[PDB]
């Protein structure tokens, strides 16, 4: 019996004063066979309005549903992640906005949470294929929250554009509150994915349906219509970023 | 058809100027009913102690107490079980205690517990239940039991009001957050006092503990020398908000 | 060897001149002790609501009343769990409830509830129980999830004057059987007040509610526009007889 | 999604105010294949003659205990029954009194306590054949009550006496309460079996046992011996039936 | 050891020149008994439905009769059950149905079906079944259940007459085979009609339909705007060949 | 309580002088219901088959019937099914069939199918069922699938008449019956008609067998060259009592 | 794959016309480990002697109700019994007559039942230790028919005794119909096993109860009490015996 | 809810008429890592000769076994394929003539069958390693009809004459029935596979075991001996062919 560690010698991110016990090491983070699974649909464009920072604009009435596996991943682990990312522009720059996230891993779900800002919660995404469909299911506690469909590889997409999109700014709210109950932290972050390869990609049809839960409202997000069907693989690095706006200062 | 009560932004529980429209847990005080404490306090190396300390506390003693936790019912945060490492300590000529390790198996108390206070949580599977005659305590890590504890059921009465007494002792914890950019953002020691408690019962009784290594849960490099002692109780009691004591990127 | 302790019908509950020797309920009242409700309110088509109501029975809002309900200890009748549907009505000058729709997994209340009061109960499978940070109701009819309901745990605390103001308020039923030719035996309107009231917790948050049809529960036919309040809340109450205050056959 | 209902236009017992919530359907009720097995048995005269309503006449101190399959039943659907049936005599007719009914589905439950007045409970009865045995056995909770037993179909039965018996009244207590706890109704009732065809009749050798139960007293009816053991198959209907005395008047 | 009655290609089946060893399915009719239908029609858009009918085919009413039929003994076929959708078209003249969609839960009836008549079938997990006192038809897809519907078993008659002059309605389907080059062989509008009927007995009651996506069975595309007949019937009938009625190739 | 209707032995069945108290099986006759036949015959070795001949009997033909039989309404015996094997015999200028083995799920048919005719049956498990587009028999032997026979479902039809003129063939058997020292008490060839015949369908298709030994059930001696028919069809029929034709121990 | 069969030419009864699938060999026959478990009882002899044949003496109104494991029987295989043995007198001879028999093995049943004629049927008999007590149950279908308990191995039986009760002989009627529904055999038959050693015997309390089943009605024979309880083990030998009456002559 | 469908709008094989429910899509079709598992036996070339066509010759006496992994497939998803080839010539040419086959996914079936003219069937191919053997079972219904096993990778194989075995043409009869009963397509198509690497080629030990079916009467092809053993992975693309004799015409 032993561990390597002993003890507070691992100090990730240079903390004056760090703590013992680590949840999560520092990055970048390498991705190998990240594969994305994504469903463009249109909803309420007030809905949307309503939930972005300042001076930030929507550049469509959309909301993009994916499903990302992540079966090596360094640090992080071995793990799946579903949510919701919003296009938008900020200050010139179009980009995503995420507005939901879910993992069925804690480390990558503190990590995101914690450095970067995602808005990450516990839940069991699944992707997978079913003889000749790409199926995501969505499940938070014992309720599917949503299910998506996608016949398997049916078209190629272009690569090219696909590395494009891959390319644009991930823009995020990072809120931490302070101990006695107000904020602490309040920021606009944005951090450019980098080392990227698109292995793959193609589109098909496909499908969504989303379910109704108190502590993850995403159905709120209504479907008006399906816009773009798409599933790639790639391999590459999620790095540190930058504070773009503090919302406290 | 369906809906949902939310939209979305309005419940901005912790007054954010931009706020984020996915909620991970409300805003509290917290009201805990039969939160239900076993601990097994034992003699470990006060070196490996002191040296995970933070600038100017204090080891009372060479002890690190081991608990499980069970809270079944928590406002806001829900029907969970817990289970730590917790140090007895003095800052500032208060004694305390400081809290090394953390696990439990519900993510809104954990999210909670690390970005309101700092407690240092992670996710497990803790339990703690009676099998006949014993009360144990199992905390197992993914496929790993990192440890067990077991003890005789309320074999003898505990001293009440003394226990009340501990639970009324501050909670420091060190708040570690980075900055998107890597380095450090928040690195705070934060003080809470539990509030508002009830001691419904307090018991004592023979107890084991064994604990095994795990790459991220090194729980098992606090080694034990010697059990010293052995608590089993149940309360009623308050989770509030605290205040910042140090701040160390100052 | 073996014996029962009755024989009997010398258990004449509901003194009838000619009792029947099976029994299938005893004679009230019912005291209901840890009787926990988890309510969605929601709006819907007014007018689907008004053709639903008896004669001069007026519709106060265009809401549904959307319960689960556990009575784990219920004298006479049990541990068991309803779900179902109430609409917020004034009869006579006065507001209370009128219940449409009720589904129990235990017959003895559900034979009791239609043949004593009127409640429109029928037997199916409802659950409500608690999952990590969020309560959970789900509405079962054979093989078939016909609703879900959810809730943030105790995120807020409830009023509970309030609260007991509402479970005061009178429950109005249609007590309807036919007879035996196949035409109208009984056709009522009967009105009862629970009694001997404690609500001994209240408490809302972020609520959720999901329906699904089917041809003999129907439910999802009252189609959610929006959720207009949550609750939880645990009381101790009675459940005694009450009385007839129409008759449609007249 | 859609239900075909909408609403309390469904008024199948033409109430003049209706309940919206339907739990069964009218009548007549047609059965398929409805099979029954039946143990008669001797016991205490004594018993039945104090369960017995004013005015009705013990044929012979018999219980006549039934298990019946009803695979295909409109309106009230596929289900099983088992229960005791005693001979008796009103106004000089003769026929049969139920004084227990146990089935496994709840809608000819509240149906036949609430229109003719059975005296139905739910439990779990099966009728069942196992390789040379027919096979019934009542369970009510966890606890079995009733187990019957016989050799599959080892002799004829002549099947026109078995119609003859089919077609006697069936007579009820029809018992319900006021909201205020007295009684509201308090009848006999008399139905008639209509439209009867016995498809196949036949005895052999039988078993029966019973078992207590606080809520389930049927082995309260003790038995001295078995003097009949009956299956048999048949296509009849249940309708409506007439209200032939009135205890609370 | 062991044999098979075959060998081989001396069973050529449909009168092939060069015969294929292997075969999949044997020659009609196809006789059926206990053949068991449970449909609800249900009104859609209009314009969707106009959008898949062929050239010169007509819509009758706005309407989807969705199906559920178990077929427990089929010749050549087997033991089976099929889900789809049916529309109520006019061509040159004449009533009948158009099949838009198709599932089974075996292969040779698929491959026969489309192959022979043009049926647009697809391999699923049609059920059928009677669950207390509602007849229940669910398609599973994979794992996706894609449509539930539910009916109040046989609450009330149906005339068998109407019930069989609608049975012997034609068929029409569109028979579609790519060539081995990728472009169109065979794409022709085919009439057959079911012979030899008998309705054994039939049924209506309140019903209710639930449908869900799926990329690859879009069956939710024909949405529901109201339910307009809920029937149950059995029947022994026979399925023969039939002819092409266009041949859009020409 | 409890009790039994017997008592007895009154009950008499075979008017022995000397009965026994306990049973096994009634009298007959015996009425069979949707008694279903599956027979494979195949050519085999006329030599082994002439070896198995009692005196006098003469072989019709080097084939072997292997039959799948399903009873699930046998009047005194219940529901079970058999699989075996007979022969075309010419006995005393008259066709019919010798019974070489026999294999049964339940017990009753086994010892009265011995001891009154002469069947040579064993207890194991066989099971006639329907997978999708295919008919299947297998024979279980303890652990060992001794044979397994395949069919396409009802492919074509088979002509009705000449089954009833098989099935009212003479059944013939070896009844042979130790005597309680060791030597011979009764060996006789017993000969049956069934009675009351209906062939309510029959149908051939593509046919499979397939054998495996056993030292208890060596069915598989009798190996397969080909096979020369195949056949399915389903009856109502009697079975009676027979005659004794040939006693070989005078 | 081979049969070691070839074929009629395995005669083991030397049948003039032998049948070519066997079902059981010739013996004599071994059993090593034959352990028997019986609770003898009282019961009315009215009903015993209704059932012994003509010039069968009842030597007491007792029922020897018997569960017996053969885990190594030559011919036979590995099989468990139960029944119920009179205690009876034939021209002098005290001896025993079985009136019921239940194994789980048709070999033994076929060959039983054919050759000395006991009264064979198939069952479900187990015989089991659990914890400190010893127990047997017959079911018989679904039915448990038969339930016996003991306490295990409490003190010592005589083997001398023992061994004098099994050198009794063996009393059967062996009765067989004729092809045509009339008797054929009707004798009773008198075995003696061989080659007896008792290993070892006990004694204790026990316990019996018994329950209905149309076609195994071992009820029947009711229990005024338990007049003995013995477990003990065996080698022996079962080997042919003689006809000892004919009632067809 | 929503479908990214709507309507008729994908016509992916332009039907002037088409059907709004699709199968398959078009193609050419990409396999990944497409997996070999082959076992070629000597047969009856009598029975062999009797199956080909006009002008087809047997080129051995020899039928290849295979079975086929399909993990990644475009259009058609993740499968797996057994069945048996026949190698022959054609007006000079060699190639292969496919006589059965075997897939656990319906989307390949019907378009195998529709389009090229595969004898593609529904079944339950299996292909996995279990320690040191790769196995391949075949499974129809409830019934085994093929084992085969090969040491791993024991040896390995020239993968230049792998790739020219594959780059074979692939004969196939497209035979559909009219919907009055008749012929409608009664055609020999050709077809070659394009864009091949053959990845890794291995040979070993193997075996081979067939079990009739009267439904998969492979078995008929029975083996007189092996005469090679392969497993090779690949990727290559599934393209349009060509109808090279029309015997309807």
């Amino acid at each position: 019996s032993a561990n390597s560690l002993e003890g507070v010698i691992d100090n990730e991110f240079s903390m004056p004063a760090p703590r013992w016990l680590n949840t999560y090491p520092a990055g970048p983070y390498r991705f190998i066979n990240r594969e994305f699974f994504i469903i463009a649909y249109e909803t309420d464009p007030d809905l949307l309005q309503a939930i972005l920072p300042p001076d930030m604009e929507l550049l469509e009435p959309v909301v993009k549903f994916e499903f990302i596996r992540m079966p090596d991943s360094t640090g992080f682990g071995d793990y799946t992640e579903s949510g919701q990312v919003v296009p938008v522009r900020y200050k010139g720059e179009e980009g995503g906005f995420t507005i939901s996230m879910f993992l069925d891993c804690h480390a990558p779900i503190a990590g995101g949470r914690e450095i970067w800002g995602f808005p990450k919660k516990l839940a069991k995404p699944k992707l997978f294929v079913e003889e000749d469909t790409l199926i995501g299911i969505l499940k938070y506690g014992s309720i599917d929250i949503a299910i998506a469909t996608m016949g398997y590889k049916h078209r190629p997409l272009d690569a090219e554009k696909v590395l494009e999109s891959v390319k644009k700014p991930v823009f995020l709210l990072k809120n931490i509150p302070n101990v006695d109950g107000t904020p602490l932290v309040n920021q606009l972050t944005k951090t450019y994915l980098t080392d990227i390869t698109v292995k793959g990609a193609w589109t098909g049809p496909g499908s969504l349906e989303l379910h109704p839960h108190a502590l993850a409202p995403i159905s709120n997000l209504y479907i008006k219509k399906i816009v773009s069907v798409s599933h790639f693989i790639t391999d590459l690095t999620l790095p540190y970023g930058k504070v773009v706006a503090d919302y406290l200062a």
